[PDB]
């Protein structure tokens, strides 16, 4: 329902989420997508009209989606879902070509993500989406492949900004 907050400039849906790392920073916590059960992503969701800051949304969604509690240790800034709309692929005008490069036809972002790095302090067996999702730790190498397979490079960008150890 329309508790959802949108960018006043681009109309993009405002979403906050967490890159949750182990204290030793060797693994990130990932969740299966609701719609597609074999796609691994990170906890995130729409900011609601009442919420005073993005941190609130981020920790609310990390609890609801992954039953994960911890402390925010870093602001990882913003990334955008630049997937085109659903009008695409049956459109006549689809790509815009340069001289030494090619691009998708100009469009506003679907979603503007505000990501935070969280140090995991606890994982609980019962959480709201307990029976709707799976939730597992993954090394950088394994996490990177998950987000490529999921078709979510913007979530990988968020992950790359974190203090996760990539040398493995
Ligand atoms: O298209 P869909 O309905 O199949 O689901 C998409 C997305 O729609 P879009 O990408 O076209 O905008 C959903 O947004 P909406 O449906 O609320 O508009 C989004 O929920 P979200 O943004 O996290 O919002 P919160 O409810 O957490 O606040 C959902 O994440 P999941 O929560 O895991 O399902 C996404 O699948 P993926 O993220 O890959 O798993
Ligand atoms: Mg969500």
């Amino acid at each position: 329902r329309e508790n959802q907050v949108y960018s006043p400039v681009t109309g993009a849906r405002l979403v906050a989420g967490c890159i949750c790392l182990t204290p030793d920073k060797k693994q990130v916590l990932m969740i299966t997508s609701s719609a597609h059960k074999k796609r691994w992503i990170v906890p995130k969701g729409g900011v609601e009209k009442d919420e005073p800051n993005y941190e609130t949304t981020a920790q609310r969604e990390t609890w609801e989606e992954a039953g994960c509690i911890g402390k925010i240790v870093a602001n990882l800034g913003t990334v955008e879902d630049m997937r085109p709309p659903k009008d695409w692929n049956k459109d006549i005008k689809q790509f815009e070509n340069s001289r030494k490069d090619s691009e998708v036809a100009k469009h506003p972002p679907r979603t503007e993500f505000h990501f935070y790095e969280l140090e995991i302090e606890n994982l609980l067996d019962k959480f709201p989406e307990c029976h709707k999702r799976h939730r597992k730790l993954y090394s950088y190498t394994e996490a990177k492949q998950n987000l490529i397979d999921a078709k979510r490079p913007e979530l990988l960008e968020a992950l790359n900004r974190s203090a996760i150890i990539k040398d493995d």
